[PDB]
């Protein structure tokens, strides 16, 4: 297990434009296209991202290319954020993957409300952090995924992703 395999489990792989859990147009391995309700706007974003006129359909290689860019962007975003970087730096590599997962799903300022969780994680108060992380819209709307990510933060193991 690693961040790529983890997010591949959590996001799936679909080669045609679909709507994500929030109803937003997405493709590939959780590549958010736009929050616009316009399918045409989504298709334009796709063409821009891939560099060709798609039919709203991409190849697996193309999906994986966007995925690698998106993982890289999530990490880069953490490192550029004054609140996130010190906590991320304090973590072991398994828990760093859990952090990247959250930023991939919600965005860097979408984790803005996790101040208290962040403190508990830097303190390595893992059970307390896990309890706090679950007190969130995130957990309520995507509980199975959040439970896996939270277990990863609680334990520093890949146990929640085994047999998946
Ligand atoms: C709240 C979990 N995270 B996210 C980004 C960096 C460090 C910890
Ligand atoms: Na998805």
């Amino acid at each position: 297990m690693n961040i790529f395999e983890m997010l591949r489990i959590d996001e799936g792989l679909r080669l045609k434009i679909y709507k994500d859990t929030e109803g937003y147009y997405t493709i590939g391995i959780g590549h958010l296209l736009t929050k616009s309700p316009s399918l045409n706007a989504a298709k334009s974003e796709l063409d821009k991202a891939i560099g060709r006129n798609t039919n709203g359909v991409i190849t697996k290689d193309e999906a994986e290319k966007l995925f690698n860019q998106d993982v890289d962007a999530a990490v880069r975003g953490i490192l550029r954020n004054a609140k996130l970087k010190p906590v991320y730096d304090s973590l072991d590599a398994v828990r760093r993957a859990a952090a990247i997962n959250m930023v991939f799903q919600m965005g860097e300022t979408g984790v803005a409300g996790f101040t208290n969780s962040l403190r508990m994680l830097q303190q390595k108060r893992w059970d307390e952090a896990a309890v706090n992380l679950a007190k969130s819209r995130w957990y309520n709307q995507t509980p199975n995924r959040a439970k896996r990510v939270i277990t990863t933060f609680r334990t520093g193991t890949w146990d929640a992703y085994k047999n998946l």
